[PDB]
């Protein structure tokens, strides 16, 4: 039998004891965002941290939980704000949640037949991201977003899909938060 | 197939309520034979029988990969001197885990294996606790104010309340000029 804990998450900052961090930057998303030479340019700036992870996560077994806390930074490579990587579960049929705690930003989703959704997400909100949907956190305020994530441990993962298809929509800012096609 | 929606519902960090969520309540008289004390627990059914819990829970159909999240608003009280808590189960699928995170008020988890292995986490909010695989697990309010938490589990994992409302666990933890996790005697 594995043994139950307790670990703090800090409300503030996001934070999660015992937890693995992870971290990335502008850097480790080369072809994510549409404006490249916004990209190009902002990361020779020194390429600026997007998003950071902290999770606890048990060994891949059906009927098993993993969960972890992202802090997705405020900003934008041209006029896209600044967005996690995304994905597909490796088994597609692993379901998710999202508890928002800090800030504000959206949850980008799509389907196998080209169906796209996008939630907006505020403290309290709980997003749940059915079986079958790829998905992607947004940060469209000018304060850290931070939220935490609930998954099958199982669900694995599949960045390759979105890494040359992606996402059928971009978020980006026209004096106010619009949601447009994808090229 | 159809693929299901995807919906962002609001969870009110002050009472615990979750919109467009399924509302559960348990009163003490729903709860016969769990505390040690028959004699308080009767007597506090007739002088009102209070809520022990109530749950709003967003749940998925019972099918593997999928999942289920509930907030339960714990209030505050004892029978006797063992705290309120919840009836406490084991998941219908034993080897589900699940995973609770505290939003408001204190008190802790009872957990114990099939056994009786037990142990006991505080929870304060801001605390997220893991429920392994194979792990019954009770909650139990150690304050004067409402203990509200947020818990996540597997669509398929289901409950078996029958296991605990024949044997209970084997610790009850009661209050003794301070809280005390000791042997559940009928156990
Ligand atoms: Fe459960």
């Amino acid at each position: 039998y594995k043994e139950p804990f307790g670990v703090k998450l800090d409300f503030e900052t996001g934070i999660i004891e015992n937890a693995k961090k992870s971290v990335r930057r502008l850097s480790d998303m080369k072809g994510y965002f549409i404006d490249e030479e916004a990209w190009k340019k902002m990361v020779e700036e020194g390429d600026p941290v997007v998003y950071e992870v902290y999770a606890i996560e048990q060994e891949e077994k059906e009927g098993d939980l993993n969960f972890a806390t992202t802090v997705l930074y405020p900003g934008k490579v041209g006029n896209e704000f600044f967005m996690t990587k995304g994905h597909y579960h490796s088994k597609i049929d692993r379901a998710e949640v999202y508890f928002a705690l800090k800030g504000k930003g959206g949850m980008l989703l799509q389907t196998p037949e080209g169906e796209a959704r996008f939630i907006e997400m505020e403290p309290g909100t709980i997003v749940y991201v059915p079986p079958y949907w790829a998905h992607r956190t947004i940060n469209t305020g000018d304060k850290p977003f931070i939220f935490l994530a609930l998954y099958p441990a199982d669900a694995g993962h599949d960045y390759g899909t979105i890494a040359e298809k992606g996402f059928s929509k971009i978020v980006v800012e026209e004096n106010g938060k619009v949601v447009v096609k994808d090229n």
